[PDB]
C-alpha cells in the first residue's frame, strides 16, 4: 500500500552507527556522514553519567543509507565505527525487497556529493560519456532551488548505468568526490501499477 | 622490512565478525564467511565462568583479499536482519603505515582476486571467462600443495587497468556453478617482499 511502501522507505534511509568514541558528538558524526547525502536527522543514545555510544542518522532518502552503509564501516580515529541497518526492518523486509526488486527494472544511479557549481547539464555531460541518458536531475531546496548535493540519473542501457557506478564512485570532482551506486528503490515508488 | 610486510599481510588478513548470536558457533561463522576464502582458522571470544561465548570472534582468511571482501560483504544477518557487524581489527594502528604502503604498491599492478571458484573449473576455464574483458597476462589458481587441488580462489592480471575495472564490476557475484564468484581489486602487490 502507498502507506507501506511509505514506512519501508522511511525506514530504508536510516543508519545504525556504532562505537561511537567517548568525545564525540552529534556533529562529528554528521560531519562524517554527510557525504553520502544530507543528513535529515540524527538521533544519538542518551545516559545519569554522555551518549551509550551509538546513533542513528537519517538521511532524505534510501540509496544515501546504503552508499554510508557500504562506506563507512571503518575509523573515526583506525577502527572505532560500525555501521549497519536498523534492528526493526523485519516486519518491512518485504515491501523493501520488493522495492529493491521495482528497483531493477530501472537504469537508475545516485550521485551525491555534487559540488554546488555543477548545474544538471554539466551533471548530464559527464555522466551521459558511459550512455545515453533518458534524465539526470539534481535534486533541490523547494524554496530556493538551489540543488542540495545530490541527485538521481537514468540511463538508457544498464550497461551504461553498470559502467557509470564502477567508473565515478569516488571521482574527484571539485575538491570532493563523487558518491555514486546505484538505486535502491524505483522512481515513483507507488503510483498504481 | 620482510619481517614487517609480514606481520601487516597477517592482520590483514583478520576480520572482527561481532554481535553473534548465542547459538551461534564457530560453524555458522565459518559457513557464512568462507565464501570469500578458505577460513584459516577462528578465534571465539569464550567467558570461563558464564560457560559462553562473549558475542564476537576473529576468522582469519589465507589472504588479505578475502578479509578484505568478506567486510565488504558480510556487514548483514545470520538470522534476522541484522546481527552481525563486520570490521577490521583494532591493533591496526601500529601496522597502518605499511599497510597503507601495501595498499599503494598494489595499485601499481592490475590484479584481481576471486574466490568461491567451482572445484572443477580449471585455469584456462578461469582465464577464458575473464580474458573476454580484457588481455590477461596471467590467472592462476591456488593450490593444495600436496594435493594439488586448487583452493577455490585465486588471482587474475590483466593488461589494462580499465580491464580489470571492468571484471571487477562485471564478475563479482557472477553465478558460475551453484555459487556466485566473489571478485574484489587486489590490495596487496603480487609479492610483498623482496
Amino acid at each position: 500500500s502507498a502507506a507501506q511502501r511509505q514506512g519501508a522507505l522511511a525506514i530504508m534511509s536510516r543508519v545504525y552507527v556504532g562505537s561511537i568514541y567517548y568525545e564525540l558528538g552529534e556533529d562529528t558524526i554528521r560531519q562524517a556522514f554527510a557525504p553520502f547525502g544530507p543528513i535529515k536527522s540524527i538521533d544519538m543514545s542518551w545516559d545519569v553519567t554522555k551518549h551509550k555510544g551509538f546513533a542513528f542518522v537519517e538521511y532524505e532518502v534510501p540509496e544515501a543509507a546504503q552508499l554510508a552503509l557500504e562506506q563507512m564501516n571503518s575509523v573515526m580515529l583506525g577502527r572505532n565505527i560500525k555501521v549497519g541497518r536498523p534492528s526493526n526492518i523485519g516486519q518491512a523486509q518485504p515491501i523493501i525487497d520488493q522495492l529493491a526488486e521495482e528497483a531493477r527494472a530501472f537504469n537508475r544511479i545516485y550521485v551525491a556529493s555534487v559540488h554546488q557549481d555543477l548545474s544538471d547539464d554539466d551533471i548530464k555531460s559527464v555522466f551521459e560519456a558511459f550512455g545515453k541518458i533518458k534524465s539526470a536531475t539534481l535534486a533541490r531546496d523547494p524554496t530556493t532551488g538551489k540543488h542540495k548535493g545530490y541527485g538521481f540519473i537514468e540511463y538508457e542501457k544498464a550497461q551504461s548505468s553498470q559502467d557509470a557506478v564502477s567508473s565515478m564512485n569516488l571521482f574527484d570532482l571539485g575538491g570532493q568526490y563523487l558518491r555514486v551506486g546505484k538505486a535502491v528503490t524505483p522512481p515513483m515508488p507507488l503510483l498504481t501499477p
